[PDB]
């Protein structure tokens, strides 16, 4: 069972290592330690309405995740959003030897549950790139539905949603 804790300043050097592992680099640019400290400091992320978490498994950190207020995004992101209740997610697994063993699906399921525990939250979104079939499949298994293609400042994305109603019906 995978759980989530908030990321702290103390996790930044570990995150920096992960973001230079080649299984991560291919989908996530190759940040220096200072890049990571400037960009992923929780109080800096806070300014773009981003919350970082660390995924835990048997007491060990196994990945990184982010939630964000879509409406709170700016610089070209989700310009058409009108609903303050929408959240987006992103995530990664730290260890290549743990890829494709269902852990990503548990991580996403844990992150979806936490977010719907914000009573103001209406819907979760994700935006994997079209090439990223493994991320798209993992999200599907976690209850996300493919809507269609959207343009983002990083490029096209397969836009996927899970509503609160859908979550209510499947959680049992
Ligand atoms: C995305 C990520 C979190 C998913 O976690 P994961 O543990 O690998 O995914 P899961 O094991 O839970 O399931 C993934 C599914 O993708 C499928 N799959 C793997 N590679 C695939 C491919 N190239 N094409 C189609 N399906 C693929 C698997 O079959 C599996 O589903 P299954 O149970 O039906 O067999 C993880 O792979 C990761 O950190 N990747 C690197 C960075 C990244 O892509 N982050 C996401 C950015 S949107
Ligand atoms: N899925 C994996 C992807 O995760 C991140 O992409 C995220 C952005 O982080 C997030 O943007 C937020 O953080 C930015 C700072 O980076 C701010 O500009 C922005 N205002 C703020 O809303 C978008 N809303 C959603 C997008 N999927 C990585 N960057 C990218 O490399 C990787 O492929």
């Amino acid at each position: 069972s995978v759980t989530l804790r908030l990321m702290t300043e103390h996790d930044l050097a570990m995150l920096y290592e992960w973001l230079n592992r080649s299984h991560i680099v291919e989908w996530w640019a190759r940040p220096t330690l200072a890049d990571v400290q400037e960009q992923y400091l929780p109080s800096v992320l806070a300014q773009e309405s981003v919350t970082p978490y660390i995924a835990m498994l048997n007491g060990e950190p196994i990945g990184y995740a982010q939630s964000y207020v879509a409406l709170g995004s700016g610089d070209g992101w989700w310009e058409e959003e009108t609903d303050p209740g929408v959240r987006g997610i992103d995530q990664l697994l730290a260890n290549a030897s743990q890829l494709g063993k269902g852990l990503g699906t548990k991580l996403v399921r844990a992150l979806v549950e936490l977010l719907f525990n914000d009573p103001e939250v209406t819907k979760i979104q994700t935006d994997p790139s079209p090439s990223n079939l493994r991320a798209i499949r993992c999200y599907e298994k976690a209850g996300f539905e493919r809507q269609g293609t959207v343009t983002t400042p990083d490029g096209p994305a397969v836009y996927m949603v899970q509503t609160r109603q859908a979550f209510e019906r499947t959680r049992s």
